[PDB]
């Protein structure tokens, strides 16, 4: 499980990176087939709010309902 002292330790070219590797695989158990683009617009969010939507269930269903409206027509 990731941690903010875990992401603020790693270099940062690679703290989007760790936190998309993570968020992917939760994010296509909803959509698998708008995973990519899912996953892509909301490591754009602030990785601290990102961290809290790993470790809330409920806050990163929201992220993604959300992130559903940008890509619908
Ligand atoms: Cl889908």
């Amino acid at each position: 499980p990731l941690t903010a002292s875990m992401l603020a330790s790693a270099p940062p070219q690679e703290q989007k990176q760790m936190l998309g590797e993570r968020l992917f695989p939760l994010i296509q158990a909803m959509h698998p087939t708008l995973a990519g683009k899912i996953t892509g617009m909301l490591l754009e969010i602030d990785n601290s709010e990102l961290l809290h939507m790993l470790e809330s269930p409920e806050s990163l269903r929201s992220k993604v309902d959300e992130a559903v409206a940008v890509l619908q027509a």
